[PDB]
């Protein structure tokens, strides 16, 4: 499913996103806008052979079991394609548990890259939340 910049955010805030670890919600529309373009079914593959899942776009090498990933460690432990479904609600509690981390939201490139240090309220300018 193709999200809505503001179905979006308030999807998020509902879910506990929305100043999650001191990241305002702006910073996780604006992540998801780039990894996936607000799509839950976007893949991609790696060139160390992990997959990347999901609107947040996770990766399979750490956080969830694509039963093709050498190696691998199910962190969040779900199959990495419960990521691909419409309710958020498994990328939300796997983001959860990878920005609390330690290295925060730079965890994700495109945030790290496009989002950092930008406008990111911007993203939820406009919505009923």
């Amino acid at each position: 499913k193709v999200f809505g910049r503001c179905e979006l955010a308030a999807a998020m805030k509902r879910h506990g996103l929305d100043n999650y670890r001191g990241y305002s919600l702006g910073n996780w529309v604006c992540a998801a806008k780039f990894e996936s373009n607000f799509n839950t079914q976007a893949t991609n593959r790696n060139t160390d052979g992990s997959t990347d899942y999901g609107i947040l776009q996770i990766n399979s090498r750490w956080w969830c079991n694509d039963g093709r990933t050498p190696g691998s460690r199910n962190l969040c432990n779900i199959p990495c394609s419960a990521l691909l479904s419409s309710d958020i609600t498994a990328s939300v509690n796997c983001a959860k548990k990878i920005v609390s981390d330690g290295n925060g939201m730079n965890a994700w490139v495109a945030w790290r890259n496009r989002c950092k240090g930008t406008d990111v309220q911007a993203w939820i300018r406009g919505c009923r939340l």
